[PDB]
């Protein structure tokens, strides 16, 4: 029951995206384990790996969590599982991404797992929502707190 302050990355490119982000934070917070906190604002960016696809909603979350980092990320798995079903064939499948983007102050380096993730300070997409509420924490891969990481991107803006 000590409890850890964790933040995650969420993010989704196809389908009622806000909507999506929406349900996996409820979804979430439904966990006897975990609180949902804090949520950013939503942001639209520009896919990174595959350019062509369409634009990502992606917003950060803090939660208090008495669940271990592995337990946190089979709560993260469920959650991307249950927000891709269909709601109809024809409409294809729906998406949602849920990353694990800070564990306390820790690092954490298994085979399944890496977080912070390694790259993740290559990412706008997170680390701009990250900032507006992590904006003091520091990532210990780099010793750099959030507000020392974020940089300039013009393709990550306010959704709302
Ligand atoms: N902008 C942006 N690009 C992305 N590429 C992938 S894969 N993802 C899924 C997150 O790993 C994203 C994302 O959430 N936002």
């Amino acid at each position: 029951s000590h409890m850890i302050q964790a933040y995650l990355g969420l993010g989704s490119n196809i389908g009622d995206r806000e909507s999506q982000l929406n349900d996996a934070i409820k979804i979430l917070n439904e966990y006897d384990g975990i609180s949902v906190s804090n949520i950013s604002p939503i942001y639209e960016t520009a896919p990174v790996g595959y350019t062509e696809q369409p634009n990502f909603l992606n917003l950060c979350v803090e939660i208090q969590t008495t669940l271990t980092v592995l337990q946190l990320l089979e709560c993260c798995l469920k959650t991307e599982e249950c927000l891709h079903r269909i709601r109809k064939e024809r409409w294809g499948p729906r998406t949602l991404d849920v990353d694990i983007l800070l564990y306390g102050e820790e690092m954490i380096d298994l085979p399944k797992l890496s977080v912070p993730h390694p790259r993740m300070n290559e990412r706008a997409f997170v680390l701009i929502p990250l900032n507006d509420i992590a904006a003091n924490v520091v990532e210990p891969r780099s010793k750099l707190k959030v507000k020392d990481l974020v940089f300039v991107d013009d393709s990550v803006k306010r959704y709302k």
